[PDB]
RNA sequence: AAAAAAAAAAAAAAAAAAAAAAAAAAAAAAAAAAAAAAAAAAAAAAAAAAAAAAAAAAAAAAAAAAA
């Protein structure tokens, strides 16, 4: 009940996701720059966990999630630059 | 008066019993009767009778990270 892993709430196909593209899609793509700020990492993970909380209160996040999953696999889940 | 040594080396010696035609009995139904080395000489291991062997146990992984 305490591991609370935002990679696991949005996991797909045993592909342990790289949260750079997750923050580029689900929020502003400010986590696509660089410099590897850990405080930025935890803060964006906080924001994505809040996004999980909001759209799990909406409880329909798998629909648009799988739509943008297929859409980003047309992108092949790469880094948009 | 058939009157013989009275036992080495743990010697050595007894049996502890039969066709019965006694009386007017034919010619193997036995179940098989069945010997040869020795010129430096004969030589299975696995565990040993298939009187009934269906014999691919699904797979799919689009991929990571971890800024
Ligand atoms: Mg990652």
């Amino acid at each position: 009940n305490q591991i609370r892993d935002t990679a696991i709430y949005f996991l797909q196909g045993k592909r342990y996701l790289s949260l750079r593209y997750l923050a580029y899609v689900l929020l502003g793509m400010n986590i696509q720059e660089g410099n590897h700020d850990s405080i930025e990492d935890a803060h964006t993970a906080l924001i994505l966990y809040k996004k999980y909380l909001h759209l799990k209160e909406k409880a329909i996040f798998e629909k648009v999630l799988n739509s943008v999953y297929e859409e980003g696999r047309a992108h092949n889940f790469k880094v948009p630059e």
